[PDB]
Parts: structure tokens; C-alpha cells; sequence
């Protein structure tokens, strides 16, 4: 029976449990926009100890932590010079290029950083000043991104939907809602970025960290990555 | 031990199980923006049979289905004449009034309907024409709503974050992500609206319905409603 709720002590244990479940007990085996994948709809993953966002198993190597840290610095700095930030990574070129279509502006991008930066002042104020607020939600995916749907663009239509932060009894709790998660590869990056971001937020607020929840409307592993996943299970 | 994952056959069974768990095994007992409540962070609720969105127990009566249907017609019609639509319900007046602050425009509102209406053409096209798309996400809560955070407005800062639809093997699956859920009262309305909306979407696409997932970053019951909840449990 497909297990959709996964609670783990640390990010790596969650990572491995999620990938094992998608490989072994998929809800769907489906031909997607970018190839065949095993998929579980609406997975919920809980990580008890979010400081563990850098996974230790060197076999989980498709996202190097050099790349993850460069991505983090690029994202938290809120800039748009992705060509410079990622010049050492030619394979990401199709995700950082200028919009081809005249429909949306040439300054249009779907980088998370500028959106986080735009919302940080209002969201930090709420998080710091309104006790026990439920209102602190970073919007990543935007309805204005829907202009990408019927286009030939290669820009990311944001896989991350929103990140909610809330503080109870001195601890920061985090809920990252993913529209779409490549659980074998990109989730290593997403776990790193979300781990860094929540510690950034917790430090800004002067609070300690509670736990981390990761919901994924589509949690998938592409068939082309099954061997890679098997390489780090066991 | 606090149960955060609840799977139920129908909306009412989920409703009762969620409320029982918040009352009996809260994660937090917290003083919120609008009073003390029991709370469970990041609850996931699965409803197997989403046609059941009208609950049958007449003791669950704080959201009348006359009101719920009027709300539905108002929302799906995409209009902004809330004063007319809800004239028979004086108690909702503070949620439908014009913005008081000069900061945001006087046409500003947080009604779901116009936002659903704005996104329906692009999202239906994706849902109908891109096979096995993961991209169909109705954004409800918007970052532009953050202008409400440091204001004295009584308008709803959207409790509903997003609603994701996807189709696999002839069936529509729905994932409603709630930022904030009053599980005893308003969740009856939210279940009704989301049940109606997903059947609207499924009919537009000519597909049958799969199941419904409801995630809630804050799932709470106000202490002032504990007696009401106890009245419909058992
Ligand atoms: C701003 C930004 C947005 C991004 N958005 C997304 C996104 O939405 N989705 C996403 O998936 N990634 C996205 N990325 C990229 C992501 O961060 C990772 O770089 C990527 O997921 C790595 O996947 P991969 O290991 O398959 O690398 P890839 O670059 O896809 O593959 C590794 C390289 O090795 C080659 N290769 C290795 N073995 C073989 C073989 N046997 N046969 C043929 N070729 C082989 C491949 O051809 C390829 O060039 C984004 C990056 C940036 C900077
Ligand atoms: C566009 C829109 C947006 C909305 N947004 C929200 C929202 O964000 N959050 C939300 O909670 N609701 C919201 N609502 C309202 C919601 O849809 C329901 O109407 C509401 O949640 C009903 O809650 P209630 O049963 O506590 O009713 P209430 O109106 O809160 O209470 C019932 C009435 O009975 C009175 N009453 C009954 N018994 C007693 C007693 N013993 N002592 C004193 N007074 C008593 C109360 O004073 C009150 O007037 C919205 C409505 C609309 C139309
Ligand atoms: N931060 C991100 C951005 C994207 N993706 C993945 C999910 C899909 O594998 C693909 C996006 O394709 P789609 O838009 O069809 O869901 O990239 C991811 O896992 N994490
Ligand atoms: N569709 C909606 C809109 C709002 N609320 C509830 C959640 C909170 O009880 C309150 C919103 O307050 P807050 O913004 O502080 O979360 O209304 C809800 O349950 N469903």
C-alpha cells in the first residue's frame, strides 16, 4: 500500500524513504511533460531535525553541495544575474536564459530569490510582531507564472508553491508546499535551500527551530533515474 | 500522540476526525490573532469520495447549506457584489466591506471568485490539453495580500493558499492547501466550496473524480467552539 505520510529524523532519511516509496509503491506510472515517472500524489514528509539539510551520503551526488551553496547564495541575495552566478554549470543554461516570447517582458524571470526578497520585509514584520500569527506565507509560484503554460519557454514554472513559517512557544515551524517535486534529484537541492532559508528566518527572529514539513502534490521519480536511486538505497 | 494524517471515506468523517484530534491531541494550545485555540500544525486530510461535500449530520449546523450554496454561487460567478449576495447574512458584513485604508485601492478585495475566474481559462487549457500536467494550480492567497498584514482591515487575508488539480488515467485529483483552517466552523464551508469546485472542474474536463487532499498549515479549533464540536462528536 502506497505510503503517503513519511516522518523522518533528518532530511536524508526522509529523502531515502520518499524515493524508496515512489520506486516501490507508486500511485501512478505516468508519461509527464518531461518523460515517464513513478509518482505519488500529495505526499507529506516531516523532518524532525531541519539542521540536517546537507545530506551526508556521497552517493546522493546529482546535486553537489558546491552547486547547492552557489544556488543558495544566488537565491538569498535576491539577484537576477543568473548567467554570472551559474557560469560554472552549463547544464542549467535553459533555466536562466531570457524569455524568448514577446508575450511576457524580457525582465520576466521565475527566480525564487527576488520573490523571497520582495516579501521578506512584510513577512518578517508579521512573524516577529504578531504573536502566534498564521499569516506568514512566502508565495513562490504566482498566478502571473501561468503565462508560461502555453509557451515554448524553458524557464521553470515554479515547482515550489509556497513556504509557510510560524512560531509557537519559541520555535520556528516550516511548511514547504511543492506543486511538483523531482524526488531523486532536485529535492536534494530543494531540501538544502529550504533548510538554509528556514535557518535564515529563525535567526532573523531570534528563535530556535522546530520541525519541517514538505508537502508535494506530485512527488515523482523519473524512470531514467531509477538506477541512480537504487545506487543510494542500501 | 497527535495524529496529523487523516484518511476518511467522506467529507463528514474527515471533518469529525479532524475536529476530534484537534480537541483531544493538540500540538499547540495557542493565543491567536482572534482568540485561544487548539491547533495542529501541517495536518493532511484525505477524503476518498469527494462527492460527499454536503455533510448529513444536522448537528454540524454553524454553516447552513443555504449559506454555503449562496457562497458557492457567489464564488463561481466571479462577481464582487458581496453586499447583495450576502444581504441575508448580517454577520459576514466585516468580511465584505470596502477597504478602509487609503493604502490599497477601494476595488481591492480578497474574494476567491474573481481570482478563480481570472485563472480558469489558462488553467483549464493546461488541464485539458497538456497530458498528465503537474502545472494546474489555482492561486488563492497572493503576495499582494500581504498589504493587509499591518493594517486594521477586517477583510479576509486568504485562508486558502492554493488548489491544485491533476488528471491521471481518466480521474481528477485535487489538493487544497490551506494556510489556516478553522476546522470546527469554516471548514464546513471550505469543504463545500472545494467539493463544488472540483466537480465543476471535473465536469469541464469530462473526467470522473478521484480523491481530495486537504493540507492545513494551521488546523485549529477555537476554545469558544469546544462545546459545539462536542455536540456533533458521538
Ligand atoms: C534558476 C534555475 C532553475 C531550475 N529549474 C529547474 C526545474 O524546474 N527543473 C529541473 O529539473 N531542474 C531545474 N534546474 C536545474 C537543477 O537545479 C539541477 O541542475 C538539475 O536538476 C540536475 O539534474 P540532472 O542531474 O539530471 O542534470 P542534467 O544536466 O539534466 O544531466 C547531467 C548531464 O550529464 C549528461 N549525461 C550524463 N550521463 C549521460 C548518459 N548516460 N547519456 C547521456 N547524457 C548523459 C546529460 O546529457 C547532462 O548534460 C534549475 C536550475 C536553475 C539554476
Ligand atoms: C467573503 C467572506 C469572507 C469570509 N472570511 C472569513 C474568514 O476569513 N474567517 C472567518 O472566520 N469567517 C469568515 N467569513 C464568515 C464565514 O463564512 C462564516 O459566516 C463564519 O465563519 C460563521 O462563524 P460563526 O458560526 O462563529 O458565526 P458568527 O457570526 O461569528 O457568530 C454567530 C452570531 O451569533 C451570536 N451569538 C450566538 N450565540 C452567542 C452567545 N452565546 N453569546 C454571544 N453571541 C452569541 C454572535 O454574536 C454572532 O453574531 C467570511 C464570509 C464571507 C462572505
Ligand atoms: N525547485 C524545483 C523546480 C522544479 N522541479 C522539478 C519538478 C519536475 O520534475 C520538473 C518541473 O516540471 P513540471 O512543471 O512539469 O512539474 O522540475 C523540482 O523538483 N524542484
Ligand atoms: N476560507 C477560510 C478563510 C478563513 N478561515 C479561518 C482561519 C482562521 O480561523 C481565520 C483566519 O484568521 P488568520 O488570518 O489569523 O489565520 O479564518 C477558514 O477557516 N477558511
Amino acid at each position: 500500500n502506497t505510503m503517503k505520510y513519511i516522518k523522518a529524523a533528518d532530511f536524508q532519511s526522509a529523502f531515502k524513504a520518499v524515493n524508496r516509496e515512489i520506486l516501490e509503491n507508486p500511485q501512478f506510472v505516468t508519461d509527464s511533460r518531461i518523460g515517464r515517472c513513478n509518482e505519488i500524489g500529495s505526499m507529506t514528509v516531516v523532518v524532525d531535525t531541519p539542521s540536517s539539510f546537507k545530506m551526508t551520503d556521497p552517493r546522493i551526488n546529482r546535486i553537489s553541495y558546491e552547486y547547492a551553496e552557489d544556488f543558495w547564495k544566488f537565491m538569498i541575495s535576491g539577484g537576477t544575474d543568473a548567467k554570472e552566478a551559474f557560469k560554472a554549470y552549463p547544464n542549467v543554461a535553459k533555466f536562466i536564459s531570457k524569455p524568448k516570447s514577446d508575450a511576457l517582458p524580457a525582465n520576466f524571470n521565475t527566480f525564487y530569490g527576488p520573490r523571497i526578497a520582495a516579501q521578506l520585509p512584510a513577512l518578517l514584520k508579521e512573524l516577529k510582531e504578531k504573536p502566534n500569527s498564521r499569516r506568514v506565507v512566502f508565495q513562490i509560484l504566482e498566478s502571473s507564472d501561468q503565462a508560461l503554460l502555453d509557451s515554448d519557454e524553458t524557464l521553470e514554472y515554479p515547482c515550489t508553491d509556497s513556504v509557510t513559517y510560524y512560531i509557537r512557544d519559541g520555535k520556528l515551524y516550516t511548511h514547504c508546499h511543492m506543486r511538483s517535486q523531482n524526488c531523486a534529484v532536485v529535492m536534494q537541492l530543494d531540501f538544502y535551500l529550504q533548510g538554509k532559508l528556514l535557518h535564515y528566518i529563525a535567526n532573523e527572529c531570534g528563535v530556535e527551530v522546530g520541525d519541517y514539513t514538505h508537502t508535494m502534490v506530485s512527488a515523482h521519480v523519473f524512470e531514467r533515474d531509477f538506477d541512480y536511486v537504487k545506487g543510494f538505497l542500501d
